[PDB]
């Protein structure tokens, strides 16, 4: 009665080969499910985590390089031009040769890099104003500097898009690096030794002076200028609550509640944001409505602001776009960048040209790219099987409702209501390889040299930024998908209340038409039910079912949540993570994917319990001495195998809001009885406490 299938084979050896069996499931599953891998694998030199998960986007690059690497003669515009925009992009030779001409002669669209530049102040002295400044680097190039202003849905209004004001990203990856001490303190070093080194060159190309003192001073006051504006900057911990952040008022009541003077100004809200629309030939009121979602940042920027020159500002933040583009210039620009990178990701070298660029044309022509993925790789009928998943675990979810204390009655039938309103997309559209029209369209207004990939990566940022703006006024499009299918992963909008499963994610380990149900439902199925309790998480509890942020909670039920949810911001908040340096986890900017993976992998289960009641037990797997019981939870946290380097770990402890794999299946596990029932766990075995977090 064992399974001894072509597809059998594949799975056991898979799963043999990644685990370690004298491992006490009960002590660390992790170690249990993974170990095998663990020995077996050491990170590569270009990436800053590797395992599983990692290696399925490393192979889907391989795809994407056969697919776009010759030109066949069918090839409709869309595609022509994903493979132009490729072969420019893989050309270092052509690269190499222009230099940094080609970021030299964009500086000055932008108002200038003033260290870079001789008398930058009477340069622009006729024209130059924060107002201008920022918004050209907002409007044109898509970089977001000092002040956030975007276009986006509006939260309270899914069907609109309202303009948007936010606090900016920084250079560093989270607010904490600028402490600039002990684990962060060579990120800070290489970040300011990177700024200087890139203004040197800028300099010794334009033929100009090196005074290292003075390149020192300037940047080094840069650094300052940021550390204080990332210390101004909202925590992720104070930003988890969308109704909190929700503030909508006019340009007038924010003109004369944000106030800011800037090289003795003062700071003309309405002139910023005529200065970003106009840019798409469309006029605003001081009376426009604005989604302000950092407020006390604002209000923070006054007194910092004003203290620093405007050379202060425009060699932060043109420095802050220049960053992003060394790497596009020739091997001296992007050598600069190599100590930086090491610090935040722990990586030695550059990934392969072919694969950024592979990953850098799917970035921007996920449609085009898409349809010839899924033309070379992706079935057919899987669709159909995973939109049978789906009914199953969305059924799943409602039915739980019942059995699910700590809501009552009005609230559950609420969240059953959200349940049935939430719209699946799976694997592709349809729209990218039945109708050519629509994808030429779509790239209609691009034109690619091969010859020319800086250029080529400039109008990419224009035409991106100019389509986002437009849409200020026009409505949402229902249909359009939030992720090509070449993408190795899934998702939930709240916006939209939508799951998204790309053609990406529907193989091994987490789904084959082929491979054992046991291991479809651990891998997939808890997917999908991750993304489904999204809709229910401390951010999407608080979107209803159209994708509207309202409370429909009573206040008993929200207060129930919050304390459910709580034991988990504990449990997690517990681990500490030895890669990161012994530091624990944020409890609470992971709670949301900690929710999702609990409510999701339970899910998953009582589907898999379902569909074992209606159609029966199916065959063991080979060399394998585990039920299957035990292989659905061997697959899902074999998912997770994989590691993390040190530098990345530190980053990632702040930056990631999931938690890192090992800690996502021991957290889950730990909550499980089911898990422990499968294993045969001692109580309080590691694996098994006697306490266990529970919300979805
Ligand atoms: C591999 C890893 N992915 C993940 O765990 C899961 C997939 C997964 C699950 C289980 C095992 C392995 C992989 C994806 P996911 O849901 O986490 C996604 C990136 N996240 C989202 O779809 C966002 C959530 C939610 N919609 C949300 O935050 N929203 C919606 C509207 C605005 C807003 C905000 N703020 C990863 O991406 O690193
Ligand atoms: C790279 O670009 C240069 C442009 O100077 C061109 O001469 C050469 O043929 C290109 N190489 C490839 C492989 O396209
Ligand atoms: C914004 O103000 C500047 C200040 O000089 C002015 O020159 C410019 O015309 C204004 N732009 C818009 C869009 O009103
Ligand atoms: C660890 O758990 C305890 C007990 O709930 C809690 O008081 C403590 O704050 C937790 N640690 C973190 C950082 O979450
Ligand atoms: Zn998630």
């Amino acid at each position: 009665g064992i399974c001894k299938s072509s597809d059998c084979i594949k799975s056991a050896a898979r799963l043999i080969q990644n685990m370690d069996a004298t491992t006490e499931p009960c002590t660390d599953f992790f170690k249990y499910a993974c170990g095998g891998w663990l020995k077996r694998n050491v990170i590569p030199e270009t990436s800053s985590r590797y395992g599983n998960f990692d290696i399925l986007r490393d192979e889907l690059e391989v795809v994407l390089k056969d697919v776009l690497q010759e030109p066949k003669t069918e090839d409709i515009v869309a595609v022509q031009k994903a493979k132009a925009l490729y072969r420019s992009c893989i050309n270092e030779s052509a690269i190499d040769s222009r230099g940094g001409e080609p970021l030299l002669k964009l500086l000055p669209d932008i108002y200038g890099w003033p260290v870079a530049t001789e008398n930058w102040e009477q340069k622009y002295g006729a024209s130059w104003t924060a107002e201008k400044a920022i918004a050209q680097l907002n409007s044109k190039y898509g970089k977001k500097v000092l002040i956030n202003l975007f276009v986006g849905t509006d939260d309270k209004n899914s069907v609109n898009h309202v303009i948007h004001i936010d606090q900016p990203r920084l250079g560093l990856p989270s607010r904490d690096y600028y402490e600039c001490t002990g684990i962060y303190k060579e990120a800070c070093t290489a970040y300011v030794d990177f700024m200087i080194s890139v203004a040197r060159l800028i300099r010794q190309e334009e033929r100009l002076p090196i005074d290292e003192n003075q390149l020192a001073l300037e940047m080094n006051k840069v650094m300052e200028l940021e550390k204080e504006i990332a210390n101004a900057t909202a925590k992720p911990e104070d930003r988890n609550d969308p109704m909190l952040l929700y503030n909508k008022m006019t340009l007038a009541q924010i003109q004369n509640n944000f106030s800011l003077e800037i090289n003795g100004k003062p700071f003309s809200w309405l002139n910023f944001t005529n200065e970003i629309m106009s840019t798409v030939n469309i006029s605003i009121t001081n009376e426009e409505d604005v989604v302000v979602y950092a407020p006390e940042y604002l209000t923070k920027l006054k007194p910092i602001l004003t203290k620093y020159s405007a050379r202060d500002l425009q060699n932060l933040m043109s420095w802050r776009f220049i960053m992003d583009l060394v790497s596009s210039l020739s091997r001296t620009y992007k050598e600069s960048r190599n100590a930086f990178r090491k610090a935040l990701y722990g990586t030695t070298s550059e990934t392969a040209t072919w694969r950024r660029c592979a990953n850098y044309v799917n970035g921007n022509m996920e449609n085009a790219v898409g349809r010839l993925y899924v033309e070379a790789a992706f079935a057919g009928e899987s669709k159909h099987v995973v939109e049978d998943l789906i009914a199953q675990i969305r059924e799943v979810f409602i039915q739980t409702l019942d059995d699910l204390t700590w809501m009552d009655a009005e609230t559950k039938k609420r969240a059953e209501e959200k349940a049935l309103a939430i719209k699946e997309r799976i694997g592709y559209p349809d729209d990218i390889v039945s109708n050519d029209n629509k994808l030429n369209n779509e790239y209609l207004e691009l034109n690619y040299k091969e010859d020319e990939y800086f250029e080529n990566i400039i109008q990419n940022l224009k035409f991106s930024q100019s389509k986002q703006l437009k849409k200020l006024r026009e409505k949402v499009d229902k249909d359009e998908w939030i992720s090509g299918a070449a993408v190795v992963n899934a998702f939930y909008s709240s916006g939209r209340n939508q799951i998204v499963f790309p053609a990406g994610i529907l193989q091994p380990p987490f789904f084959s038409a082929q491979q054992s149900n046991s291991l479809n439902y651990g891998g997939i199925g808890m997917v999908i039910g991750h993304e489904i309790t999204h809709g229910f998480d401390d951010n999407g509890r608080n979107f209803n079912k159209d994708g509207d942020l309202v409370d429909w909670w009573t206040q008993q039920s929200a207060s129930n949540f919050k304390e459910q949810s709580q034991c988990m911001v504990y449990q997690y908040g517990n681990f500490s993570w030895d890669l990161a340096g012994g530091q624990h986890l944020n409890g609470i900017n992971t709670l949301g994917e900690n929710i999702a993976d609990n409510g999701g992998l339970g899910q998953a289960y009582r589907a898999y319990q379902n569909y074992i009641k209606k159609n029966g037990e199916e065959k063991l797997l080979p060399g394998l001495d585990l039920n299957h019981k035990q292989l659905f939870f061997l697959n899902f946290a074999q998912v997770w195998c994989g590691t993390y380097r040190p530098e990345y770990a530190v980053n990632s402890i702040k930056t990631d809001v999931h938690s890192p794999g090992n800690f996502r299946i021991i957290g889950t596990l730990q909550n499980s009885a089911e898990f422990s029932e499968a294993f045969h766990c001692r109580k309080n075995s590691y694996m098994n406490p006697e306490k266990k977090c529970r919300v979805w």
